[PDB]
């Protein structure tokens, strides 16, 4: 694809080709938390990963996708804002080149070192792409990642990045936890918004939580050796695959706590 992340390709050309880029509910954006209210109506959020089923890392040139068999209901996303059930397809990160910035969402401009998302289809729908095509077709899970203590469930993760240096490179990864990756607390704060890289579908219901996780500095400067190219071409180091805060237009956060 054409899009990417730098100078001439990057989120401020999208626009031309994905002209929702300038739409009414695109995503991140910055949480403030003092604006955010608070919301009784919100339901019990309910992350049901125990029986996951992980297939396989991808480099897909922009980031590394965790991908999961989604061919029936093995982990699934319910509860909270959300109206029936959604299913887990992948995981992916984003992050920096230096530990002050990676994120995509923000917490009154605060931005952590990287942002974990758990993406899940809405089985109302069917298949993932049907359910891009819809308002309320995707939930994504935000984790926030900072830069203290390692994540112990995180490191299969990072050690397997070795073997997908390269656009287009994948390898075997079954038998992964993903609830090994999520924090204590469950508080969250939500907002219908947006997939963050093109083609920027307006068919998420935000769910960012609170509290991060931490990750070794390590564990970061791993993600960091990855390269955008594929094998054989100039090495182009995979950093600074985040898309800054958008503007929030008519919408509002709410928080779970
Ligand atoms: C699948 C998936 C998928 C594709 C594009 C962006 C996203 S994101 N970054 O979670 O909004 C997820
Ligand atoms: N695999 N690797 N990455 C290929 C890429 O260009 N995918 C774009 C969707 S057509
Ligand atoms: N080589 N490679 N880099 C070109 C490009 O910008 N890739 C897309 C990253 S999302
Ligand atoms: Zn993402």
């Amino acid at each position: 694809h054409h899009w990417g992340y730098g100078k001439h390709n990057g989120p401020e050309h999208w626009h031309k080709d994905f002209p929702i880029a300038k739409g009414e509910r695109q995503s991140p954006v910055d949480i403030d938390t003092h604006t955010a209210k608070y919301d009784p109506s919100l339901k019990p959020l309910s992350v049901s990963y125990d029986q996951a089923t992980s297939l396989r890392i991808l480099n897909n040139g922009c980031a590394f996708n965790v991908e999961f068999d989604d061919s029936q209901d093995k982990a699934v996303l319910k509860g909270g804002p959300l109206d029936g059930t959604y299913r887990l397809i992948q995981f992916h990160f984003h992050w920096g080149s230096l530990d002050g910035q990676g994120s995509e969402h923000t917490v009154d401009k605060k931005k952590y070192a990287a942002e974990l998302h758990l993406v899940h289809w809405n089985t109302k729908y069917g298949d993932f792409g049907k359910a891009v095509q819809q308002p309320d077709g995707l939930a994504v899970l935000g984790i926030f990642l900072k830069v203290g203590s390692a994540k112990p469930g995180l490191q299969k993760v990072v050690d397997v990045l070795d073997s997908i240096k390269t656009k287009g490179k994948s390898a075997d990864f079954t038998n992964f936890d993903p609830r090994g990756l999520l924090p204590e607390s469950l508080d969250y704060w939500t907002y219908p918004g947006s997939l963050t890289t093109p083609p920027l579908l307006e068919c998420v219901t935000w769910i960012v939580l609170k509290e991060p996780i931490s990750v070794s500095s390590e564990q970061v400067l791993k993600f960091r050796k990855l390269n955008f190219n594929g094998e054989g071409e100039p090495e182009e180091l995979m950093v600074d695959n985040w898309r800054p805060a958008q503007p929030l237009k008519n919408r509002q956060i709410k928080a779970s706590f």
